[PDB]
């Protein structure tokens, strides 16, 4: 079957800031050398839970997140992993 | 740090060039799809599918993702793996 | 820190069924993948115990193009081990 | 078709440099990489680039993100060839 997957490796950029099952939303600012923001969907409720437990702003991570895609298009990037490299 | 995407997908799109090649992917995982927009500079690529791979072929991509400013989603081409060519 | 490998070939094996041990129920099967067609094929056997992902592959033929994603170790002679956390059906047998 | 590894670990070893079959230069080096129990990995380089990469900057102890190919070499029993693609240095030694 077709899939969209993205691995980034960045900094955390924003609170996490949660939503109505709930979800989890925050940003990641991945900088190669111009930099990337990219905005993460959290419902994995362990996730959740390491993210506002453990994680704080500004921590060098490295996600994996299940990617999609009109209306303007738009990117949905919901997480499916994630480790914390440096807090 | 780094912003990698890997895509399975069916081609959407003829091969069209530019002053690099574009081309866009299908992606549907049953049902709703989702396109992505691929670039490619990488040469012996471009040739590769140009000189082989036909419209609707499910193919295996990865490629460097970017993100321009309402914001807009470049993927440039790393890597193809051919899967299942399309008609002839 | 880890350790994944992604594979894409086609499922050179039955699936046997076996019991782990530590008393888990797991499937084991080979993947040969050949990406060159005059270089080798590589064998890699996978160990699957998530149970949604068994029952998917027992309910998968024999000579599916597939794309797994595996966690690897190394096991002590010195092997690898490939437990399967992810399973694409490409096409099947 | 394709088996490709990421590892996420740190750089155990230093550099050692060999020669191909081709009279072709590569470095060897591995990577301990420890989810929780510590999985060694060697990798082998070729690309040139890389290798000035890797002797130029990184040193020991070096958390690292590294893609390689995967193959399996048989004979006589089973050995694991991981030749490196892409080399991320999240943090030097």
């Amino acid at each position: 079957m077709d899939f969209s997957k993205m691995s980034i490796v960045g900094r955390i950029g924003s609170e996490f800031t949660e939503h109505t099952n709930r979800y989890l939303k925050y940003s990641i600012a991945s900088q190669p050398r111009q930099t990337n923001w990219y905005n993460i969907t959290v419902f994995n409720e362990p996730q959740i839970n390491f993210l506002t437990e453990y994680v704080r702003k500004g921590a060098l991570v490295y996600v994996e997140a299940d990617a999609a895609n009109v209306f303007g298009t738009t990117l949905s990037l919901v997480q499916k992993d994630i480790n914390l490299l440096k807090n």
